[PDB]
């Protein structure tokens, strides 16, 4: 409720996309080479950017659900595919009285944009069940979200091919092996991707390992790739790494619990942690397993044995990194100007408005998108619609044959070596190192995972960075992500000939 | 815009319907005899009705067409279907930048109450284009109304089947031809009922004769029911008959000028005629033919060489019915106080606002519900799909054995007499008269049509009547008829078990 | 068709539960729906679970079949139902002793007279 | 016809599984964690066991085929579905005249334990037609098995999404090529996976190199992963290695051949050999070639060059390993006491019977379950229905390169060792050893094949000794086995929410 601003969620993210679009409009122009133009060149690269900002499909369902108690319930669901240019569409489904037709049109359209960045090849959608999972018993919540499963079923809003659901606020491995469950023993059962339907899955259900800790370890590397490029942490006037850092996450959730498990992991510290309903602050510190263990027997953190109830705006506490793990929209203009942290870890979706953005530019904060940053779940999701696909775990096929060859490719230098030196050479035994060793099998689904995510985290970080360059963005990192979440989703658009009309 | 007074209008139907809901949730709870309860059967009674209330699905499209002059443009759709316990829903595709959803939602549910009351077995649906019809090239809108059937093909929202577009504001056999054909070269290109997607389509395509006059005809029937009698018209404190009536109809479109066409066919007085640019009101009376005519070769009435400009509310004319035939909510409160006629038909989907309704049951004014009124479209668009499935025009198959059959018949009687009364009779001819020789072959598509709109509206007024009678509505039709869309469309509810959770 | 279960064990509920999900996996394997096969009431079956087996087939795979409801018969009236369905078979078992039952000739090797009139029958079940 | 002690072959399986559903419940009911509970968590626990037992779905056929000679012919078809917590169930088609729903229905449940014990993620599911395959033309069975295709085809009971069968008793390559070719000249006309509905097909239909001996070569990988870990063989009171062994062949078919042929080439001496006709003896050991040829070209063993025509229980031979290798419950309770071989390998399902496993107990003899001991053929069968969704054979995109870097590779060591040792060590060649060189290329089609079923089979085993380690089951392999194959079959069960009620 940021009284003046508190802006419509669809038209922020859209106005994003808009200001990327200037800072690239002419070199999309340029490129363009379609004979016969002049500067028609530039209304085709303008026709097409209109043509790409809005929604393609949003279906809005309302169905029954007997609640346990008797009483008949009517309930509210949406799921936004905002474009297709790649087609599975992907997003999480959330659960929550905030849910509406453009808070899913804008989470859509960040997914798309989002995959763009990182090179997942999936069009953006978004679903959104409008009830607090807390008043429900666990038996209506399956009940909603099978019944929620088929209606999106019958009207192409969900599908191996066309729509890939996956998790976000209020829901996770649970719901999503219970939505596999109702595709597969229905409209999929004569589907050979049946599963792939929905990602972030149970792992007894056809997960993969890391899909949880995904979003959490992507904040990570997002951070990493830029607070250990001192030109950019000089700008911040702080130092290399964060070992020496100090960081307070905004709700303690999927990706806040496990971002702030990974920082701690490398040296970072974690004074403040806030949630729906508290703030706590040790400045010695929380730890991530404790704070989670007390989380997990009190459904909630207040009154952590280790930490006094703070009471304060979890934003505007002090500390190198802030990271937003909640709903959107919270560091407005109205706390921006006080929110302290040199970075703005944006781990949840659109959690920064225009106007605080401007204000951080100016205060000479750098905020790394969540355009970019949360960009950790629908990575290891793509790797689990990638591993239904193959219906292979990683490894299983070629691990005995790998380790196999490798002792051989060992020992041929080996014996290579002492056929040279023989008698006085000897033995040479040439053996794996113990790195090595833990890697002579090859990578595992585990390896996979981990290593790819890491790949690609640090690979569209470089991408934003040259980009931020090229154009002078500076600090304004946003931008420079949507120049190139703009020219790829361009690249498709104008490339397919727009539209059958 | 009716400053105090312009509602949402999904939430204006949707009040409509809880009035009735209270005029009946006992007897609902009454007749519901279902063992173990008290008033638990109340709220029985209660969650379904609150289950009806609402949209199913709703899908909003956003789609790119490439307007002639070279320009990209993203278009706006959405195609609600409000209910299923019937179910190809049915509705028009109304083209107008006043489209929205909540315009369509309303629309949409009007339909299923509608079709409950003239005993139609669809639900209700509802479509949108965003767009001014005028100023889009004739080859413009092939594109977009091609276009956009392709995107509800390929989310459920349209099909034999499961939704059956018809025609609306904006939108009529044309656009019902080109819907029909890109779905049948389409997706049905394999489906039996291909072209029953649509109906309200040209009869080369597939048509039925009376649907374009049908809800003319319809609104006309309407009125006759209760402007005959006398009871009614005595509260109306006029007399049996459209002779010596007098009428203005709001809107010269599909509904308006074939109303007034039938109107005037029965004696009835038509001394205005309203449109979006303008009014006309020769006392004397205008010609439904002449000012066609006129229309047909102007692009508009204004300046009919037989009536003055009128310049005033062509709704606060002096003539004792009003026919809006327009866009919805125009007899608001700050004009139902002076609307000066007794009777309003209500041909337009949701005309009255409730504020008007109340002054026009004070000022003692009798508006047929658009609910029943405008149900001539629906009941032959029934006509239409029901002809579709059966792949034959009425009559060709039997025609001949008709005739045949009947003469035998009547020779029958013939000789019967003869043989009696022998020679003497001698010759006792027994002939059809002018009437059963036109009846000889029995009936035709044409004779279908009109004898059956004409069954059905006179029954679904019956139906009326009695329920504005039990509950002493009086001359507050309305909610009378919602009465009875209230419990068909609770009966099928209810005995479905509702939902499967 | 046959389900092995007491319908006097099973709650009201347990007994949608079990049509519903009955309906669902007669369905996926090409054993009911309005051109394969088309089930309808029998002992402790009746428009009841007409009316379940109706809903949740049309509301699952004939979704977009424009006969979606016929997919069963002897389902309710507000459901797609016809007049005299209820009554029929036993209508139909009148009709079939009747058309018997007066043809002397068969009810002469009966040792029997013409007419329901003056007899007498008893019903089991 | 063991009179008493011939129990019903569906119950008999059942049985095993709920004695390893005792030596687990507990622990289920343990890890289980689900938090309002007490012992509901037993409840839990055993109704999901229940749940588990029983076949899903089993569909039994009549279908008539015009016999060669005029004749028209009804025949008796069953294809059971145990299971669906993995999609696509698998099973092989029976041709017997023993076929039966209950046959069938248990040979299916033994196909989803067996692939959990052996991670392959399919449900089980068997098919039977009830036929002797030597009395049909092999034209009258081609019509037989391509209208059997057909059949199973109209009711889900076969497709690469669904059920995927292979081989079984006597069906083979042939029967596998006519049912894959019905299928996809049918219904997967459209299908890019038309041809993975079906496994064990030849190799220019689209097979996989080592299927055909695939179970053989997996009965010898099960027995060497328990006949060299002394401690199993020690309270065997017998040496580590084939090569001191001997053993005894029940039914020379393809289990049977090809484990006699594995075995043999790892000095195993095959003193005995039965089939369904007789049995044959030489204690100087029978060669698995020559006996094969003597088969192929007389339809039978009987009267072998090389061995004297034995008359006895093939399977009462004296013989340190008895490997059951056709019909099922063989070793029951009237000749278990006399088996005489310390390890009984379960070529083929369901050999022997709890009595009898009973005895083996007492008498101390090992028995590898068919449940793991078998698992090669569906191992094998689950690299070909991958190979067929990978459309690509094993290498052909990959050896050049593979090669190319891998002399790189060896090449970069040799420079670098020249580098620093220069001129006197001028010239220090690398080269892969006669072994790795043979690896250059990477694996093929018949390395992942073979090296796969060894690493598969090598680690079930383990899997199963530390479960008859952790429970003291000692030489009770299989309800070790069982174990296993319920805790995963579990997993999935649980955390599925079980069913949509
Ligand atoms: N889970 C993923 O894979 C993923 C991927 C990308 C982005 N995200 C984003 O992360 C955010 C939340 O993470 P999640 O949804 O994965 O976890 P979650 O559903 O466990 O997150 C909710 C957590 O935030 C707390 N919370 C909610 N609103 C709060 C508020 N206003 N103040 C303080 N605490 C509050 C809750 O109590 C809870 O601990 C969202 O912005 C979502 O879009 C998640
Ligand atoms: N049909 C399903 O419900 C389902 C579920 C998951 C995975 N899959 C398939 O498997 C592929 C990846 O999963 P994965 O299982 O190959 O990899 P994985 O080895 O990463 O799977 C891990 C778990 O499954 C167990 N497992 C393997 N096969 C099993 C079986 N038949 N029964 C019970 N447990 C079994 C392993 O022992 C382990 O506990 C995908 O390509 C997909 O087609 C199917
Ligand atoms: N066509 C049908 O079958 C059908 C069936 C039921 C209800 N209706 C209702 O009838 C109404 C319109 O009839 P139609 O849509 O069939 O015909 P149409 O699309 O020809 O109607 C539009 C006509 O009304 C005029 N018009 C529009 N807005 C106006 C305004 N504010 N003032 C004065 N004139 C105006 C236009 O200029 C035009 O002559 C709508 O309320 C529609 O829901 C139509
Ligand atoms: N497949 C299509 O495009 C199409 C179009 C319309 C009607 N139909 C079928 O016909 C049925 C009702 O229409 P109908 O034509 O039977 O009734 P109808 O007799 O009311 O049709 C009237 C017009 O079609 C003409 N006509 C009939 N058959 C024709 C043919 N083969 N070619 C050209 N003109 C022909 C008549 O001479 C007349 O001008 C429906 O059941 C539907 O299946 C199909
Ligand atoms: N083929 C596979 O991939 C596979 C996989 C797993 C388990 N099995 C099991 O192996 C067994 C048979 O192997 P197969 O079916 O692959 O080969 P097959 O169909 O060639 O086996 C039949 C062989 O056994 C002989 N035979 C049949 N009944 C006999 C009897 N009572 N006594 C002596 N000889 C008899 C036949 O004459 C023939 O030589 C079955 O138990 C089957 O379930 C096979
Ligand atoms: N559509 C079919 O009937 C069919 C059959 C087999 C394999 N396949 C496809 O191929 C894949 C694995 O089989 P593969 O052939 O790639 O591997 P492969 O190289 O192991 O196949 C071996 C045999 O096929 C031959 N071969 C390859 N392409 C051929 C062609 N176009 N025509 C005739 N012979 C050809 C090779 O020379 C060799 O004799 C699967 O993914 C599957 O989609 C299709
Ligand atoms: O792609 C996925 O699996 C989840 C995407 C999502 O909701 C996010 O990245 O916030
Ligand atoms: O049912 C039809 O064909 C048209 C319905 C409609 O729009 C109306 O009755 O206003
Ligand atoms: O999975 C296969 O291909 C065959 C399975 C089978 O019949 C067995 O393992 O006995």
């Amino acid at each position: 409720a940021d009284r003046e601003d508190d802006p419509n969620f669809f038209k922020m993210v859209e106005g994003f996309f808009d200001r990327g679009a200037s800072i690239v409009e002419d070199k999309l122009v340029e490129d363009l080479k379609t004979r016969q133009t002049q500067e028609q060149k530039r209304n085709r690269v303008r026709g097409i950017l209109r043509i790409i900002k809005p929604c393609n499909h949003v279906l809005s369902l309302s169905f029954p659900i007997r609640r346990d108690d008797g009483s008949w319930e009517v309930i509210e669901g949406y799921r936004a595919q905002h474009s297709h240019q790649r087609t599975p569409c992907k997003g999480g489904i959330r659960y929550s009285t905030d849910v509406s037709v453009d808070e899913v049109k804008a989470l859509a359209s960040l997914m798309t944009y989002k995959c763009a960045v990182v090179d997942v090849p999936f069009g953006g959608a978004k679903a959104g069940v409008k009830i607090n999972p807390k008043n429900y018993t666990d038996e209506d919540l399956e009940k909603i979200t099978r019944r929620f499963t088929m209606e999106l079923a019958k009207k192409g809003f969900i599908g191996p091919g066309v729509d890939v659901p996956a998790p976000n606020m209020s829901t996770g491995e649970r719901e999503m092996s219970w939505i596999a469950d109702t595709y597969a023993s229905t409209i999929g059962h004569y589907d050979i991707n049946a599963h792939a339907c929905v990602t972030g899955k149970p792992i007894s259900q056809g997960g993969i390992h890391g899909r949880i800790s995904a979003t959490g370890r992507g904040v990570f590397h997002g951070i990493e790739n830029f607070i250990e490029n001192a030109s950019y942490m000089s700008i911040l006037g702080m130092t290399p790494g964060f070992g020496d850092k100090t960081f307070a996450v905004q709700g303690f959730g999927n990706v806040g619990l496990h971002s702030m498990r990974y920082l701690h992991r490398f040296g970072a510290k974690c004074v403040a942690v806030g949630e729906s309903d508290g703030s706590i602050w040790n400045p010695d510190g929380i730890d991530p397993k404790e704070l989670e263990d007390f989380k997990l027997q009190h459904g909630t953190i207040l009154g952590f044995p280790k930490a006094k109830i703070y009471e304060g705006s979890i934003l505007e506490v002090d500390c190198d990194i802030l990271i937003p793990a909640a709903s959107e929209k919270q560091l407005t203009k109205s706390n921006a100007p006080r929110v302290k942290a040199k970075i703005i870890a944006e781990g949840a979706n659109g959690p920064t408005t225009p106007q605080a953005d401007k204000i951080f530019l100016e205060r000479n904060i750098m905020v790394i998108p969540d355009l970019y940053l949360n960009a950790g779940g629908v990575t290891v999701s793509y790797f689990q619609i990638l591993k239904n696909l193959n219906h292979v775990s990683y490894g299983r096929l070629t691990f005995k044959y790998e380790r196999d060859s490798n002792y051989h490719l060992l020992m041929s230098v080996q014996e290579s070596l002492e056929r040279k030196f023989g008698k006085h050479g000897g033995t040479i035994p040439i053996v794996p190192t113990a790195e090595f060793q833990d890697r002579i099998s090859g990578a595992s689904e585990k390896d996979i995972v981990h290593s790819g995510l890491a790949y690609t985290m640090e690979r569209s970080a470089r991408q934003i960075m040259r980009t931020a360059m090229k154009y002078n963005l500076g600090l304004d990192l946003r931008t420079a992500a949507y120049v190139n979440a703009i020219e790829k989703v361009f690249r498709v658009y104008n490339e397919a000939g727009v539209t059958f009309t």
